[PDB]
């Protein structure tokens, strides 16, 4: 069993982070080998994290990739070997489309609660690789949860991010902002603010 | 060896006494050479005998697939009974066992809030009507949209999302033509869940 994983969306969009692809493999002294190919041609800058013994009786190899390589759609072939299995992944193919970002205040009806919901609708983006964060006065907020991307009826994706705050923090007029990073956006990043 | 997959009833099915909730046990990779299999069904570990097994269906990869459907009492699912399907075959003289039930935990009532389109989205030809459903447990839920009796076609609903208090939430988005929203048409988000009175609630939204 060989499983290939893509880099984190955030890591491919900021030139300062390190986007990896993670080839996971998953007890009679099994040796394993690893060959990495980028659009067919092989590369020798992988790294094999040390063996992991599981409760059921999990070797991993990690290859750093270039930001513009992943985003241009190059195929990443991970080839195992044990005395032969392959996997390939790439970015989803297609014209990237720019997320529209809309912040939605809490319902009047929710205002009878002690905490309230601040909503960030992110729609019309493609491919589904995206990252969403919340902050206020520069410091990130922690109490938020973001739905997975959902396929919309036009072949673009959407998601919602919900930020839970004390109603008083909302009543006091604090500024909350939803951050979105996506490849189709200008400088890969956009912000939208929400206040009372 | 074969493989067994056990599917729960649909959330609308268990919530409405008029519908027919079913647990479905599907066996794939049943050998072509000797394909006789047996289903044993158990409810809370007590064998039941009213399941309905389909005839084998020959697949296009030289295997067989067999389906058994167990009709469930609505209050049996909501009361958390466990459904085991056991699949036995004389081909390998082996047995595979799967168990499914409603997720354990105290049910919690969803709060349903409807959020109008953003002002910034009003420059588009279509606007987003949002239904926020939060604080519900377990995650089994159904969400629909309608207007003036008739249902609406152009909506999508996110999967349930585990929130930080252990309950679930989701959002449903209804896309409508800006004109329809600006005419004052009333739109309703309908939510179905065991912890709601009559298993159903409805919130409206208009300009
Ligand atoms: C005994 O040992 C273990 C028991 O623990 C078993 O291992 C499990 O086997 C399962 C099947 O054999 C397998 O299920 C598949 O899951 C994958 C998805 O894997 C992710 O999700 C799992 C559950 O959520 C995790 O446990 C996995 O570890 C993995 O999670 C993490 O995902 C991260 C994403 O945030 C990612 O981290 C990022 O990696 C990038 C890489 O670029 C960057 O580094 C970045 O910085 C990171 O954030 C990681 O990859 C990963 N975490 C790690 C590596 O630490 C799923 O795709 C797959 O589905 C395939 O097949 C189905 C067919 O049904 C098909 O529908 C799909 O299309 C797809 O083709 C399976 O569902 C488990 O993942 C796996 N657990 C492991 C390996 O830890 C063994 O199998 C047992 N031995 C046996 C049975 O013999
Ligand atoms: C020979 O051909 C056979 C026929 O295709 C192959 O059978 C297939 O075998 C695979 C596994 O090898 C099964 O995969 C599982 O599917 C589950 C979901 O299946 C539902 O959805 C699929 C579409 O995605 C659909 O085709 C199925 O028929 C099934 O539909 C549901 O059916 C029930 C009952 O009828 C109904 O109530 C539902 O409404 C209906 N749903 C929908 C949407 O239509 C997955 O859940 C399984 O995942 C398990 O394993 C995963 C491991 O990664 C794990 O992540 C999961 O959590 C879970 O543990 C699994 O993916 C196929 O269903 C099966 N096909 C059929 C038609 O039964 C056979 O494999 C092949 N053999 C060879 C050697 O090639
Ligand atoms: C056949 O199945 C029975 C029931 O589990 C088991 O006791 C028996 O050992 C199996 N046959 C063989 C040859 O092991
Ligand atoms: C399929 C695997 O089964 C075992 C667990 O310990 C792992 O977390 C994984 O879910
Ligand atoms: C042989 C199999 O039969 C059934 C289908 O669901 C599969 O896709 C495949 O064609």
């Amino acid at each position: 069993s060989v499983f290939l994983f893509p880099p984190k969306p955030k890591d491919t969009l900021m030139i300062s982070r390190t986007p990896e692809v993670t080839c996971v493999v998953v007890h009679e002294d099994p040796e394993v080998k690893f060959n990495w190919y980028v659009d067919g041609v092989e590369v020798h800058n992988a790294k094999t994290k040390p063996r992991e013994e599981q409760y059921n009786s999990r070797v991993v190899s990690v290859l750093t990739v270039l930001h513009q390589d992943w985003l241009n759609g190059k195929e990443y072939k991970c080839k195992v070997s044990n005395k032969t299995i392959e996997k390939t992944i790439s970015k989803a193919k297609g014209q990237p489309r720019e997320p529209q970002v809309y912040t939605l205040p809490p319902s009047r009806e929710e205002m009878t609660k002690n905490q309230v919901s601040l909503t960030c609708l992110v729609k019309g983006f493609y491919p589904s690789d995206i990252a969403v964060e919340w902050e206020s006065n520069g410091q990130p907020e922690n109490n938020y949860k973001t739905t997975p991307p959902v396929l919309d009826s036009d072949g673009s994706f959407f998601l919602y991010s919900k930020l839970t705050v004390d109603k008083s923090r909302w009543q006091q007029g604090n500024v909350f902002s939803c951050s979105v990073m996506h490849e189709a956006l200008h400088n890969h990043y956009t912000q939208k603010s929400l206040s009372l």
